[PDB]
């Protein structure tokens, strides 16, 4: 291909030093710049929401002697906005003149210095935003009229969800980060190295920008807690201006999108947000690279499992009207449920049934002997399981079922006492009516409780 | 403990066709098993049989007092050992045996209640047939469970 960049030209007439690399200017002048001009014109439909109501676009680079025209127009019946042109420093070079009919605010300028580096402004500063949807066609021209954000393709993949802190509403994950992006200003000329590839290893895009003193697409994991353990870190740059970043990492992230209210029947969102650290006007995320399986299927492992992974490009505001790209890889998860209903629920059931079948007995002495004894087994079992249950400072559904379960088992002891007295007073057919009396209201209440909670916690009621 | 160590040279792909050497030293390991079957399995057994020999009794009153009491000892023991057992968020085979073990011990309490009422209704030779009735299906079920798991978890079935 053709190649690009800047050069130093030494021209010599009867001067053998010039072919030796040796340019010191001397003598009488013989040469210079050799010859409407070339024109460049651009469309863009700009949009002005409540969010974004001033907008500026840096122009790219006019020669002394170049003329610049720009025109705005309303898409619907939206108001005629304020137009102006300005240098990079903000000193004004023109203003918009609203036209003969009053439909287009046009502006004009031709160029003074050997660099004119112009900036176009359009504002909807004039009125209160009524529904925040007035949008404009903007025409622009000199005689790629606007200098555009270079386009980065980002990719992410997770290998291990290695920690979840349920109390502090955060988690930890191991994964792989790739950004690939074509910027000519990066360009390596080959004869220096003697290679196609230049490598920077073990440092942060930020640090390499600082070393090179140029702009690069730096980023941060948005909710990062403390430090990240990054290995196989690297950034590759070819001659072309094609560049790539590769980083396996192990990061700890705050996710207060946790809700543990329906534990263990809760489901959760692990979101891995990757924001840039430079605005939309310099770099933006343009593609998603499916460089590997996004979520890595080791299934035996099992503690939290994965429903679906959706990873997506979105632009978010930051300070100084920093609007910048954000690459959200967000895993959907649920707990391993066999662990809960087998280890917790099944046994619990049995403890509750023991209290219900001792109502059959009619030897209230013994009914109460077992009733009381089984309450201890309940409490006993309730702290067997207290380990896999986490302390948060608020009630999960399980904690809710468990209180009710205990309360019903304690009242069987209370009822059993009641009936034993009745037995020894010789109203034993009262106490036998009671026996069969409970036998049916009582497991009816467990079942109704459950229905209550399912509706209370699961059904948008 | 270590079963064998095999260490080996192999080349794997990386960034921009980086194909590079990898030196894998890979140890094979197993747990110290005496610790498990002595500390966990042997005692558990004993708790299991206590429930089976109280089926012999035919004083269902007392059968049930021991039956119930021994369930607590089971739960008690099950959390003695809860320390050396690690919380993962999913069932290991031990966790599997332990649930089944507890469930069978809870139904002895349930059966013991059943038989006691039968006794006081004066169908005591029903309840005595039951006694000998379990005595044999019940430790048959532990043994079949075990066979089930060995096949479920160990034998590529
Ligand atoms: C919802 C699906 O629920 C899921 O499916 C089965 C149901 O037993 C289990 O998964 C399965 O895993 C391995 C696969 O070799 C087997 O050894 C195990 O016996 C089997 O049951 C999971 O533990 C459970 O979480
Ligand atoms: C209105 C009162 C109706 C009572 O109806 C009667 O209740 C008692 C216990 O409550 C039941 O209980 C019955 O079953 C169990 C057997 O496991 C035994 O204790 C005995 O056969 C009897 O008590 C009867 O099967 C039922 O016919
Ligand atoms: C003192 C105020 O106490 C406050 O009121 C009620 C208790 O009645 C609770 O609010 C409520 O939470 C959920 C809403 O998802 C309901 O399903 C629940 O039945 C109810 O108790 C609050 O979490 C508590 O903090
Ligand atoms: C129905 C068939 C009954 O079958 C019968 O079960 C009982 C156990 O309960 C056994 O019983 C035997 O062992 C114990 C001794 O410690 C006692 O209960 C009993 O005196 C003895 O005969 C018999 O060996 C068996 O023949
Ligand atoms: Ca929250
Ligand atoms: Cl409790
Ligand atoms: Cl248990
Ligand atoms: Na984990
Ligand atoms: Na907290």
């Amino acid at each position: 291909t053709y190649t690009t960049g800047s050069f130093q030209l030494i021209l010599g007439l009867n001067a053998p030093q010039v072919i030796s690399g040796e340019g010191e200017p001397e003598g009488e002048v013989f040469a210079s710049l050799a010859s409407k001009p070339e024109a460049h014109v651009q469309e863009l439909e700009i949009r002005l929401d409540k969010d974004t109501r001033y907008l500026t676009q840096h122009t790219r680079n006019l020669q002394p002697g170049d003329t610049f025209h720009a025109l705005v127009e309303p898409i619907g019946e939206a108001p005629l906005p304020r137009l102006r042109l300005t240098d990079s420093g903000g000193k004004p070079l023109a203003f918009g003149l609203i036209d003969q009919p009053g439909e287009s605010v046009e502006l004009n300028y031709t160029c003074d210095q050997d660099i004119c580096e112009l900036v176009v402004h359009v504002d909807g500063t004039d009125g209160q935003k009524d529904s925040g949807e007035a949008v404009y066609r903007l025409l622009v021209g000199i005689n790629s009229v606007f200098l555009e954000s270079d386009l980065v393709t980002v990719g992410l993949a997770v290998d291990q969800i290695v920690g979840v802190d349920q109390r502090s509403e955060n988690f930890s994950v191991v994964g792989t980060l790739k950004l690939s992006w074509h910027d000519p200003k990066l360009g390596f000329s080959p004869d220096q190295c003697g290679c196609t590839v230049k490598s920077f290893e073990d440092a942060s895009i930020r640090a390499v920008a600082g070393e090179i003193n140029l702009p690069l697409p730096s980023f941060s994991f948005y909710n990062q807690q403390g430090n990240r353990w990054s290995q196989n870190q690297v950034i590759f740059v070819t001659p072309d201006g094609r560049a790539s970043y590769f980083e396996r990492f192990t990061v700890t992230l705050q996710a207060p999108d946790f809700d543990f209210l329906a534990y263990p029947f809760d489901r959760q969102k692990f979101s891995i947000k990757v924001d840039l650290a430079v605005p939309t006007n310099m770099f933006i995320f343009n593609e998603i690279e499916r460089f590997q399986q996004v979520v890595g299927d080791q299934l035996g492992e099992e503690e939290w499992v994965v429903t679906s992974y959706s990873q997506e490009i979105t632009e978010v505001p930051f300070e100084r009207g920093s609007t910048n790209s954000r690459f959200t890889t967000t895993l959907l998860v649920k707990r391993n449920l066999e662990y809960y209903i087998l280890r917790i629920f099944v046994p619990l059931f049995l403890i509750i049934s023991v209290s219900w079948v001792i109502f059959f007995l009619k030897d209230y002495g013994r009914q109460l002997e077992v009733a009381s004894g089984n309450l201890l087994v309940f409490v006993a079992f309730n702290f067997t399981i207290s380990g896999d249950l986490p302390r948060l400072g608020y009630l999960t559904v399980l904690d809710r079922f468990m209180i009710v379960s205990f309360c019903l088992t304690a009242i069987v002891v209370l009822i059993s006492v009641c009936q034993k007295r009745l037995g020894a007073v010789g109203k034993q057919a009262v106490a036998a009516q009671i026996d069969t009396w409970v036998l049916v209201i009582y497991p009816l209440v467990y079942s109704l409780y459950i229905i209550w909670v399912y509706l209370r916690f699961f059904t948008d009621h």
